[PDB]
DNA sequence: TGCTTCTCGCGAGAAGCA
DNA sequence: TGCTTCTCGCGAGAAGCA
């Protein structure tokens, strides 16, 4: 196997045989288990760098375009991912965009073709 | 440094199957 | 096909470089 159960209060939890690390969702195991197998290789389209994940791969890809897809919806700016997006808005305009704030936009990816 | 890369539950599309 | 099964984008707190 690649996993083992363990439950405890009737609650399931599934365990990486490698890294004995924790797991809801036995998807979520997979997705991580890739990195110990490297079965699945993300292959960069714009150079030659490989991912164990797709979602590495779209955020590196995403990188090489320059793509701005997050804004701040109080003053305009742009930028690149949610960490600067969420550490403008927190440092600028003293506001926390945690939750349902309208605080950002997430624009639709156009630099290159992902789902949507 | 307060500010890449990591983490994974959640669920919406995409792929697989019939 | 319409039904299910799978893929992976996304938030947002956390770990990690340097
Ligand atoms: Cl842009
Ligand atoms: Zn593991
Ligand atoms: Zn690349
Ligand atoms: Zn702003």
């Amino acid at each position: 196997d690649d996993h083992y159960e363990l439950i405890v209060d009737g609650r399931v939890y599934y365990i990486c045989i490698v890294c004995k690390r924790s797991y809801v969702c036995l998807t979520s195991l997979r997705r991580h288990f890739n990195i110990h197998s490297w079965e699945k290789k993300y292959p960069c389209r714009y150079c030659e760098k490989v991912f164990p994940l797709a979602e590495y791969r779209t955020k590196h890809e995403i990188h090489h375009t320059g793509e701005r897809r997050y804004q701040c919806l109080a003053c305009g700016k742009s930028f690149i991912n949610y960490q600067f997006m969420s550490s403008h808005i927190k440092s600028v305009h003293s506001q926390d965009p945690s939750g349902d704030s309208k605080l950002y936009r997430l624009h639709p990816c156009r630099s290159l073709q992902i789902r949507q």
